[PDB]
């Protein structure tokens, strides 16, 4: 058999920015059903939407105190259901980030065994410790101990291995995992096409009992020991079998961050009966907000690695940026002619693109002033060191806006009305956005950014692009070309990575997709330019 996510396309979705419908400044589900037809002309077949489970916004969603309802500024679950009605109705598909590896501390769960120590809600999550005292020294990624004394208070501690007031859940105890099967299940039934499994490489934790030796003595961030272990995998086997035995068309897709190459195909693997897909973030390369250099050939290495490693086994995923990234103009870009460039040079491999809301439109960074927008702690002492610096006022908060994850959340701009039609109150984030593009400019205009995705995403649909091999071509360490064929049919893209215009060695060849550039034998391309050439 042959399933939807195959030949899929995927647009993410920030719900909070793409649109307002009730005038709270906050986007919501019902603004989203009013941009159906939108999505339709862009041409993706599915949307990825961010959380929407109730949840204290602690960390944007993922932090979740109940999976069977729905935080109140995005709607009603009335909502929702109409939302994944009205985009199954236009051929669109849904999916949506599960998190495998914690709740927050607001979860009943939570609240059952943070207020009674003898419940058997203390086993759903990690409990262990003598008066406060933590038993061993692994550090959370977001700082000091992943251990927490629980208020209950017994003079034991909880494991966190985020924030502090997200808690980890217990996967050994097999009572959390049909309970997150039947999460997963639940949502099925409503519809959902598929769900982004977050974080799950976590749910497998050493011996509680071991340490790790460090720098010492403060606790350190011990990947091997809560990072793809081997119970990871054995505990997410029955949980994807079940998923598919009852929803077979479902794509569960997963979060590797920075995971091996080799760990990718474990998870991918039909054999192992795990995931369809995963996200990588190994494709990517005063201190930490500097404007961010691609290291250009690096960036060659892994996109080739990835498409060879996993030619036999699974799709990779294609995407550029996101909402825990600066966007692709500003990251990275130079130019509207390398902005539509790299997504070609990206989208037209071999898997499944994901595309960011607005990197269609071409819309950067927002650019904003005052700490406080960013909802982070180090831009302040940050900023601070640029000043000592003697980088402008201006020039520090540019920097920090131009790199950091927040500023990517701008606002839809829609149109030319106030807000850019996004709501009509304060938009519940917003600065300079610099500089100033809107779906009325770029729907109509056909030298647009969006005509570009438009034309590039209805060529991606070709047999040949879905389904072909892929073999990246002898290097211009200038340029990024490959070929794509279905052994009957074949072609070529070409992408100038240079300021300079540069030339080509190739053979012969027919144009689809492409923005200036020689036709000889030999090939000449516009400075940063790009094209896809079907052969005789
Ligand atoms: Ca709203």
């Amino acid at each position: 058999m042959s399933h939807w996510y195959d030949h899929a396309i995927i647009y993410q979705i920030y719900p909070k920015s793409f649109q307002d419908s009730n005038d709270d400044g906050i986007g919501d589900l019902n603004g989203i059903r009013k941009r159906i037809p939108y999505l339709q002309n862009l041409g993706v077949n599915a949307v990825w939407l961010n959380p929407v489970f109730v949840s204290p916004q602690v960390d944007n969603g993922y932090d979740v105190s109940n999976y069977f309802a729905i935080d109140s500024h995005m709607g009603t679950m009335e909502d929702m259901e109409n939302l994944i009605k009205d985009l199954h109705k236009a051929g669109i598909h849904i999916i949506m980030d599960f998190v495998l590896n914690h709740t927050s501390d607001q979860h009943p769960w939570f609240q059952d065994a943070i207020k009674n120590p003898d419940s058997l809600y203390r086993d759903y999550y990690i409990f262990a410790g003598h008066d406060n005292k933590q038993p061993n020294n692994w550090g959370s990624f977001f700082g000091g101990s992943v251990w927490e004394p629980d208020p209950a208070g017994t003079g034991q501690s909880y494991f966190h291995l985020f924030d502090k007031r997200m808690p980890d859940l217990n996967w050994k105890n097999p009572e959390v995992r049909h309970a997150m099967l039947e999460i997963a299940e639940f949502w099925l039934k409503k519809g959902i096409d598929g769900l982004r499994l977050d974080a799950f490489i976590h749910i497998g934790k050493a011996d509680l009992r071991q340490n790790y030796p460090a720098m010492d003595d403060k606790p350190v961030i011990a990947e091997p020991f809560f990072a793809n272990l081997p119970q990871v995998q054995e505990w997410m086997r029955p949980f994807c079998e079940q998923i598919k035995e009852d929803y077979p068309d479902a794509l569960l897709l997963g979060e590797a961050a920075s995971a091996s190459v080799n760990l990718a195909v474990d998870y991918t693997n039909k054999r192992n009966h795990l995931m369809d897909c995963v996200i990588t973030f190994r494709y990517f390369t005063s201190a930490q907000y500097q404007p961010k250099e691609l290291d250009l050939t690096a960036f060659k290495q892994n996109q080739v690695v990835w498409q060879q490693t996993l030619a036999d086994i699974s799709q990779p995923t294609l995407y550029w940026n996101n909402h825990d990234m600066a966007r692709l103009a500003t990251r990275i870009a130079k130019t509207s002619t390398q902005a539509k460039s790299l997504a070609m040079l990206m989208y037209l491999q071999r898997g499944i693109p994901i595309i960011y809301y607005g990197e269609e439109l071409g819309l950067k960074n927002l650019h904003f002033t005052s700490v406080d927008q960013f909802e982070d702690q180090t831009v302040a002492p940050w900023i601070k060191e640029a000043q000592k610096a003697g980088i402008s006022r201006d020039a520090a908060f540019a920097m920090v806006s131009d790199t950091h994850k927040l500023p990517a959340r701008g606002p839809m701009p829609w149109n030319d009305t106030e807000n850019n039609g996004f709501t009509s109150a304060k938009p519940w984030l917003n600065g300079i956005s610099q500089d100033d593009v809107t779906v009325a400019n770029e729907v109509n205009s056909d030298n647009s950014m969006f005509t570009f995705y438009k034309n590039m995403l209805n060529l991606k649909k070709e047999k040949l692009f879905q389904d072909g091999t892929y073999y990246m071509i002898s290097t211009g360490k200038d340029s990024y070309v490959y070929q794509r064929d279905l052994g009957n049919e074949s072609a070529i893209v070409a992408v100038s990575l240079s300021n300079k215009k540069i030339s080509i060695d190739l053979p012969e060849e027919l144009l689809k997709a492409g923005e200036y550039q020689l036709t000889n034998g030999k090939l000449t391309l516009m400075p940063y330019a790009g094209v896809v050439l079907k052969k005789e």
